[PDB]
């Protein structure tokens, strides 16, 4: 019932949207060199 969706991993808030895999990370998954940048936006909510 946690009220907000934390990067897990980090354990830090989370804010960005990628479009391409449907899921919601951070700007920190953002900067990863593992994920693709392309079809991803921040959550701007
Ligand atoms: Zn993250």
């Amino acid at each position: 019932g946690t009220q907000g969706e934390r990067c897990a991993v980090h354990g830090e808030r989370l804010h960005l949207f990628c479009e391409k895999d449907g899921k919601a990370l951070c700007w920190v998954c953002a900067q990863s060199r593992k994920h693709r940048d392309h079809a991803m936006v921040p959550l701007e909510e």
